[PDB]
């Protein structure tokens, strides 16, 4: 759910960034 690099998100497209 955001633009950023990390791991994949639960239920939209996109990454996050833990932490
Ligand atoms: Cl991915």
């Amino acid at each position: 759910g955001t633009l950023t690099p990390g791991l994949p998100e639960d239920f939209l497209p996109g990454h996050y960034m833990p932490g």
